[PDB]
């Protein structure tokens, strides 16, 4: 469900879900993971770009068929392990690491953007969190974003669970750049040999340091979010 | 020293002291809490807003006067205890939460309303945290402005010690929404009602995760501006 | 390496490197650190402006080919701790501290003024942070950028490696004034005689509180950045 291709030392990854909206099933997952691990080892690789492809989504979030079908204690554990898996796997490639976004992205397509370097969007492209809205818990969120963004910014966003465009991406500071849905592609591979330009030995180290912290991050919320999520799936 | 009324499942807290300010005094601290345990042990109660009162001001805060008064130390114990319960007492709230902010939010006001979920002032409001300039310790302040708004913001702001009118707190995002004074209350409680329609079980658990490190930071701040006038 | 002057109860000091652009060399931060610690022991001193000099970079930091030829384990880290220590020394000024900013303020420049309780620089003026573009490692700028504004926007700084020019800075948060090259120094002074004018409990007190979780993270980005800068 992912396409790998190359812009020399620049890999590309382009998600593939049969569903144009890249939900993110556990086979999506898996992919995403396979192709950053091949990436991160793959030493003509330098620099990496996720796209969901052209007119769609980056991910609308995860499998609404996995989500509803949701009972057992057993099943919500293991489900909130994978999506860490997933968060981590992207904190966790040592070249750099553009998100090109058009499309939704929400919850937890929104939170896979989050682990990235860099991100680009389209003018015509939309980010969302709308889980309370919908019944969805949402604390593995509000922790990735209160420390990426901010407590009030996350606080703003989580509880009022709108539509952003383009330009209220730009105020909350979510992306690095809005282009053209066209152009966007072209663009992130530019950033991308922009970083890939830069000595590997100095940014391989600078970037762990910095997603130390990040990863730390994460690794604490594991447990706590399982309980929220427990208790919140029995409606 | 308040109102409890409701429009619906939104009940409405209105400040109430006898000056206009709403300055915390000891006993507007009690019926404020006392107000807030009511709302969130009600059933019939799903959303939750605070108010000042038409022309009147959200609150002054807590008297420089008698804050510089205290001079034994387990009345400054008290004290600073005191005034961290009441922020507690607002995170503990197991539903959404909404300040609806007009005339002046100073010190404890400014303080008070950062524990709240949402915020919306009137235009011609205006938030202050003077403490420094009137020569009165701040790390409370301090303390939670850096967690909500980040070092450098809380800086400036107890630093410069200015009156922050509606666009500036907008451009700090101390604030959720700017109407005007007439507007405010039924916009505040559109939110509420909003946030309301969310279903309970999922947004309890989520907002408790997230105050957590809010509460733990109080405490933090408690045990430490006590080792401050201790020494 | 450094000229102390006042303004009545201001000590200005600046910065004196044979270079116009104020490099950091070993010498010049004895010399900062030296006026640095006079200037908090010195009661008739009530607040302090740093500034690069007219005509001249606040500071370029240090030499990207110096700190490319360390490579003895011992250099590095004996390094990284004088580094440090510089900028603990600013943290560690009980009295309001304002950086006067004209000409560069790149990499350790740049860290260097995030010390400061104030910042103002002029229009003409620039921060950069392009420690990854030259292949210099740049843990405790991403530490301290961090800490100061946030993780994402420091990300996008550490990563474009851009010419931050004052309406960029402005759009950072980054600083809390720009004003004319000729205006600068004298906008300081000002900010630090109203800054002055706290009351000195109040203000040292608070401003510890602030500080202290500031110097707990450049202490672990010390003990950690060796580690990194050594691989
Ligand atoms: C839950 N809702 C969501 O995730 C989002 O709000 C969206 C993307 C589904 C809303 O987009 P819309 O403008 O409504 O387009 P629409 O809903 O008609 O198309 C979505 C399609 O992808 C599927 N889809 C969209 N998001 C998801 C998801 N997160 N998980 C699983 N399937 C999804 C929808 O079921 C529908 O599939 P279909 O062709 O079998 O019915």
């Amino acid at each position: 469900m992912v396409f790998e291709e190359n812009s020399d030392e620049v890999r590309v990854i382009t998600l593939d879900h049969p569903n144009k909206h890249n939900p993110f099933s556990r086979t999506l997952e898996t992919s995403v993971k396979d192709a950053l691990a091949r990436a991160n080892a793959d030493d003509s690789v330098r620099a990496v770009v996720v796209y969901g492809g052209a007119e769609r989504s980056f991910s609308a979030g995860g499998d609404f068929n996995e989500v509803k079908q949701l009972s057992r204690s057993e099943d919500i554990e293991e489900w909130i392990d994978r999506v860490i898996d997933l968060y981590q796997a992207v904190l966790n490639v040592n070249k750099p690491t553009i998100a090109a976004v058009d499309g939704y992205a929400i919850g937890m397509g929104f939170q896979f953007a989050l682990m990235f370097d860099q991100r680009l969007m389209a003018s015509t492209a939309n980010f969302v969190m709308p889980e309370l809205k919908h019944g969805i818990g949402c604390s593995v969120g509000a922790a990735i974003l209160g420390f990426t963004h901010g407590f009030s910014t996350m606080q703003e966003i989580i509880y009022q669970c709108q539509s952003l465009d383009a330009p209220r991406c730009v105020d909350y500071r979510l992306v690095n750049q809005v282009v053209e849905s066209s152009a966007l592609l072209d663009a992130a591979i530019t950033q991308a040999h922009v970083m890939a330009s830069y000595p590997a030995s100095a940014f391989i180290n600078t970037k762990r340091a910095v997603n130390k912290p990040f990863i730390h991050l994460l690794e604490q919320t594991r447990d706590a979010s399982k309980a929220v999520h427990k208790a919140a799936f029995q409606a």
